[PDB]
């Protein structure tokens, strides 16, 4: 795999990076990431499953997939990789219910990493902030189609009908940033995993 494609994530991961409301709660306190790994996800099975609904989602959507490059923090990223995106363990929680989220800001979704608002930080040392554990992150692609654009909270148990995917749009007292849902885990394929410390600024 090529340094330029790794060039490319990586230059995402660092570009996208905001600063949270929270005030680094959630995340941690950086401005930068320490990029320690990049590897490429070749699942066989996952992508033939990705690019078969792709093609079902273009077909219902003018030709066009609305495919987008979006990151995805969970603790359960290695059950991600080998198994893929599910569904079945999403549960109505969150602004748009029972999806599966992505942000396209790295530190958004490293907000995530270790639980929702960042649970109890990392393992060994229970630091939300913790510069020393290394973390993992999902770049992937995502199959938006026909996305519903929303503002506001709508717990949704699918996509709304003739949609394949809810797209929430920052507003004043809502979201400070954008956030992509899919409702069929087979709508997400994980690309890239990045291996990263938050750094202390
Ligand atoms: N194959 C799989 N095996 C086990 N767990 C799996 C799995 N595929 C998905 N999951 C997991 O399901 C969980 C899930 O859907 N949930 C729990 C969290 N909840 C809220 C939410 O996702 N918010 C949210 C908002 C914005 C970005 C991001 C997130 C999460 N990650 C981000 O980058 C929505 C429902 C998620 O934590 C994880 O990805
Ligand atoms: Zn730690």
């Amino acid at each position: 795999p090529d340094d330029k494609e790794f060039q490319s994530v990586e230059e995402e991961m660092q570009s996208t990076v905001r600063e949270h409301r929270d005030g680094g709660h959630a995340g941690g306190i950086f401005n930068r990431y320490n990029i320690l790994k990049i590897q490429k996800v070749c699942n066989k099975k996952l992508w033939e499953r990705y690019t078969h609904r792709r093609k079902e989602v273009s077909e219902e959507n003018h030709n066009h997939a609305n495919e987008r490059m979006l990151f995805h923090g969970s603790p359960f990223v290695n059950a991600i990789i080998h198994k893929g995106f599910d569904e079945r363990h999403a549960y109505i929680g969150g602004m748009f219910g029972a999806g599966i989220y992505f942000a396209e800001n790295s530190s958004k979704s490293n907000q995530y990493v270790y639980g929702i608002g960042g649970g109890t930080g990392c393992p060994v040392h229970k630091d939300r902030s913790c510069y020393i554990c290394h973390r993992q992150l999902l770049f992937c692609r995502v199959t938006l189609g026909k996305s519903f654009l929303q503002f506001s909270a709508m717990k949704m148990a699918h996509s709304p009908p003739g949609h394949h995917s809810v797209t929430g749009r920052p507003s004043v007292n809502g979201l400070a940033l954008a956030e992509y849902v899919i409702y069929r885990g087979e709508q997400a394929y994980p690309e890239y995993l990045i291996t990263y410390q938050i750094m202390r600024p």
